[PDB]
């Protein structure tokens, strides 16, 4: 069974990526190092040149020292060490790993390559070291130490410093100074009366130094003597200021000591490896129970327990990216699993620990994947029954009478959360025949929270017995005196005439009474509401800028509610596979209408505000709108006003399964027909490369190819780095798309930009290689006529560049009769760009020899006496 899956790996490395391939050999460890001495090592041997194979150095490393760990006899370890030296910035090591092997093989160039970069790299790198030290300590002596100009030398100079560490992993050895950057950096955040944009800058370059592996455990062990202190510290870190900004980044740093002990996907997937896992669950286990200790704490303030939630659901999913099975049953084997319920319960009016109302998202969202990750067997069951455990711990302990009524409103909100979150316990529990009775009996007394969160809780039951009771009281408690318990009913309404909406319109178009919560359940009523209703919002202008300007004011949990706001009025989500044709609302101009009133009133920033959750689905209603802005005449200026590509981007690296494709297609929508450096300036031109590959993907077929054409026709037209940026994601396969099945298509006026120019290296090198002979043959068939005025000039264009190559001019004389039908329609035909872009065409033809001067003759006179007049 081992070299049953051990040729699968290579084979996969071949098949199509390697990016699938890294991870074959990784799951063939598993019987490793013991039922065999012979397979393990050199399995280990290729696993290391597969990781090597996509940009992962320190792991090739330690699986390169795995398997010379046996004899040494592994050439292929020591080239692959070295090469993994060479961009580890030790280049030492790297030099004195590969003379032992260039000693072991004198053959094959890339080992004498590989000497001859480290001959210069190891000659100039003390010079360029000894630099980086005099730069790393001219930089520590200006943003913390004594320095003048207060905020502006000092943020800058930092600045600078992030530079130093970033772009070059040499530099970012030299930024952490051996292990000297972090006192500096923690003693900055010490300063209350410090600027938060430098506390974050400064965190920035922390995490950037950790990004490896020894460098962030040395994180770690570095604050106390013995290790369980010194955990806690890195954990309760963000409890030190708390700004705005300054907790979500000091939220990574934690977030990297996973990646750390584990080795994680960082952004980009990749899986984590059990081999490290297995030699770490000590470190995981003592910041695990120091988060799980910490979520609890009263001192813990309210933003910075909810990022430490987002920090669960990001890494104990092992079904999703995270610590393998077996600790992800840990959790809910103790403590771990009944005290994460007891944070549910809890709500802004009831809790004893600081708690936001946001946190809804992060405590529902980590409860539904921790369903997804227990996808096992006797999982399903023992998560239940930890919950059904825990209410049946709540119920008898209620006694909503005498003074319990805290423990029934406790209850209550553990419910209204897991309707949000894990649907198939939550309606589970809301079988109980106590259930129904004790949500009556909160229905109608004078305590004004259970009455709220009683309307609350039913609106949150809309997907069966027990729905049917809920709803009239819904209705009866509508009629409420106070805002909260109408407003939190009306949600309802809309959950199952448009009368309501008259009310909606001055719930929110009032910003006086409602202000928090109030506005907020204020909208989730409104999103609830579809089908004609589009118009009628559209009509009015105030509604626009009120939903604006509510979700412009902390649109936490504005998220779901905006997105299905913009989506249903004109958006339209494809799904697997009379009434809408009478439809003025939504279906011809009616939609056009209504985007464009939408984004003149201002709908971007509201986007990018209330885009911040981690709501996967509400990212695809996101990625949907912005899509459905573009594609409209002033439209293409608009994104851009505001950002709303350089959030799609953003929302491109983490959305849901369809979101990463409308958030690619919205980017090429939204730009493309702009300017180059309009649609993606400055550094942000190379985050855009990534999104335009896998856009084709899937198949040409549907409208998603030619946005995906005509966005790169528009990529590569400034700068040559960007085109050598667009060679190392192969673009190759997706040419080969439209090349032979594509027929209304300007694509090739574009792969003729993309062939000639681009970098020297590669397009020589693909101009001329494969069977490029058809290819040079529709050059000249479209370049006749073929009623198109652009296809006749640039596929003619490169029939002048290519002529004046010397290997090309013997294929030419493969095809005479092609040379009549561009000759003739020049001249001929009413074309003008095509006369010009044909005789010169034809010029470098009669140039480069004699052989096939005479074979024309007269169809290049008939252009000739044409010219002179």
């Amino acid at each position: 069974t081992a070299e049953e899956i051990r040729d699968e790996g290579n084979a996969a490395v071949k098949d199509q990526d390697y990016i699938k391939a890294d991870e074959l050999y990784t799951e063939a460890l598993q019987l490793t190092t013991d039922e065999d001495k012979a397979l393990r090592p050199v399995l280990y041997r290729n696993r290391a040149m597969a990781r090597l194979k996509r940009d992962d150095f320190e792991g090739a490393q330690s699986d390169c020292t795995k398997a010379l760990e046996f004899d040494g006899a592994d050439v292929k370890a020591l080239f692959r060490r070295s090469l993994a030296r060479e961009q580890l910035g030790n280049v030492g090591p790297a030099f004195q790993d590969a003379k032992e092997a260039l000693r072991l093989s004198p053959n094959d160039k890339g080992i004498v390559e590989v000497l001859q970069r480290l001959v210069k790299a190891n000659n100039d790198k003390i010079k360029q070291t000894t630099s980086l030290a005099n730069k790393v300590t001219d930089m520590e002596k200006l943003a913390f130490r004594g320095e003048a100009k207060d905020t502006e030398q000092k943020m800058t100079a930092l600045n600078n410093l992030l530079v130093l560490c970033r772009e070059s992993e040499s530099g970012a050895t030299g930024v952490w100074n051996q292990g000297a950057l972090v006192p500096f950096v923690l003693n900055l955040i010490n300063d209350a009366s410090e600027n938060e944009e430098v506390t974050v800058t400064a965190i920035r370059i922390l995490d950037e130094t950790i990004k490896n592996s020894v460098r962030c455990m040395k994180f770690l062990a570095m604050h106390d003597p013995d290790g369980p202190k010194s955990v806690r510290f890195v954990c309760r870190l963000m409890c030190k200021k708390s700004t705005k900004d300054f907790v979500d980044a000091t939220g990574i740093l934690v977030q990297r000591v996973f990646n750390a002990m584990a080795k994680m996907d960082r952004q980009k997937e990749m899986k984590p490896d059990p081999e490290v896992a297995e030699a770490n669950k000590i470190w995981i286990i003592r910041v695990l129970l120091e988060l799980q200790e910490m979520l609890q704490d009263p001192k813990v303030g309210a933003v910075q327990r909810e990022t430490c939630i987002d920090l669960f659901l990001k890494n104990l999913m092992h079904m999703d990216g995270g610590i393998p099975r077996g600790w992800s049953w840990k959790f809910v084997e103790e403590r771990g699993l009944l005290a994460l319920l007891d944070v549910a319960s809890q709500i802004p009016e009831l809790c004893e620990y600081p708690v936001s109302a946001e946190t809804r998202q992060h405590v529902a969202i980590c409860l539904q994947r921790l369903e997804e990750d227990m996808v096992f067997d006797t999982k399903r069951t023992i998560f239940k029954e930890k919950v059904d455990m825990f209410f049946n711990a709540l119920i008898s302990r209620c006694t909503n009478d005498d003074e319990g009524h805290k423990y029934r409103i406790k209850l209550s909100c553990f419910l209204i959360t897991m309707l949000q979150g894990p649907v198939d316990i939550g309606i589970n529990l809301i079988t109980n025949d106590q259930l129904t009775p004790i949500m009556l009996e909160m229905a109608a007394s004078q305590d004004h929270l259970m009455q709220g969160i009683a309307a609350e809780l039913i609106v949150a039951t809309v997907s069966i017995n027990m729905l049917k009771v809920g709803i009239p009281v819904l209705r009866a408690l509508y009629d409420s005196e106070d805002p909260t318990v109408k407003v939190r009913a009306l949600v309802g309404l809309c959950k199952i005439v448009i009368s309501l909406a008259k009310t909606c319109k001055k719930f929110l178009l009032e910003t006086e009474k409602y202000s928090v919560d109030i506005r907020r359940y204020a909208c989730e009523g409104l999103s609830y509401l579809d089908a004609d209703v589009k118009e009628w919002i559209v009509d009015d202008s105030l509604l626009l800028k009120a939903l604006v300007l509510l979700a412009k004011k902390a649109g936490a949990l504005c998220v779901y509610t905006l997105a299905t706001i913009y989506a249903n009025l004109s958006n339209a989500f494809e799904k697997p596979k009379h009434v809408p044709e009478t439809h003025p609302k939504d279906t011809e101009e009616y939609v056009e209408k209504r985007v464009r009133a939408l984004v003149e009133e201002g709908a971007v920033p509201a986007c990018v505000a209330v885009s911040k959750t981690e709501s996967k689905n509400a990212l695809e209603l996101i990625a949907r709108s912005l899509l459905a802005f573009a594609e409209y005449e002033d439209l293409r200026g608009r994104i851009i006003a505001e950002g709303g590509t350089v959030l799609c981007l953003r929302l491109t690296k983490e959305a849901s399964g369809e979101g990463k494709i409308k958030a690619g297609h919205a980017i090429a929508k939204l730009g493309a027909k702009a300017d180059p450096m309009i649609s993606f300036p400055g550094q942000r031109a190379y985050e855009v490369v990534k999104p335009l590959c896998d856009l084709l993907h899937p198949d040409v077929e549907g409208k998603a190819n030619y946005d995906s054409l005509l966005t790169l026709t528009n990529l590569a037209s400034v700068s040559d780095s960007i085109r050598g940026r667009i060679l190392k994601e192969k673009a190759i396969p997706k040419i080969e798309e439209f090349w032979f099945m594509t027929d209304h298509e300007h694509l090739r006026a574009a792969a003729a930009e993309l062939l000639l120019n681009l970098l020297f290296f590669e397009k020589f090198y693909e101009e001329t290689v494969a069977p490029g002979t058809d290819r040079l043959k529709l050059w000249v068939l479209y370049s006749a006529e073929v009623e198109e005025e652009r296809l006749s000039r640039a596929s003619a264009a490169g029939f002048a560049i290519l002529t004046e190559d010397e290997n090309a001019c013997a294929r030419i004389m493969d095809e005479i009769k092609s040379w009549p039908e561009v000759f003739k329609d020049i001249a001929m035909h009413e074309d003008a760009e095509t006369q010009r872009r044909g005789l010169m065409g034809i010029a470098n033809i009669m140039h480069s020899s004699n052989k096939l001067c005479s074979e024309i003759v007269s169809s290049e006179v008939f252009r000739v006496l044409v010219a002179v007049t």
